[PDB]
DNA sequence: GCGTACGTGCGTTTAAGCGGTGCTAGAGCTGCCTACGACCAATGGAGCGGCCTCGGCACCGGGATCCCCCAGCCGCCGGCAGCGCAGCGCCTGACGGG
């Protein structure tokens, strides 16, 4: 069930299980209204050599 | 489960052990003489107290390793399953015998 990303909006709600990204089984993008503390956002892709291999989580 | 090496036993054999000398070295003691450490009275300054000021170390923050981990990756190889086959014993021909 691959779902197209949708910007979840949480003006006062937390990034709860009601989060559209959460229910969509997908990470919250930086375009989402989930704050800079949302735990569903991607962490940052710090693969030193090249972000290109099996060790690269990305 | 393997296996060796250490316990048990036997058969030499030899140095411990006993009993015996014989010695003098060295310990024990005494006599006597000296010096050296305790004691006493003085003296000052080394040591101990009281301030009291810088920076060595503490602490931080950040960047720098660097081991630790492990899937990636391949080599290897052996097992394994499949395939081709080598050899044999029987099967069965070739041909004279029965």
């Amino acid at each position: 069930h691959v779902y197209n990303y949708q910007p979840c909006d949480h003006p006062r709600q937390p990034c709860d299980s009601s989060c559209p990204c959460v229910i969509a089984q997908n990470f919250c993008e930086k375009f989402c209204q989930c704050s800079s503390e949302c735990q569903n956002r991607f962490p940052g892709c710090r693969c030193k050599a090249q972000c290109n291999t099996k060790q690269c989580p990305c």
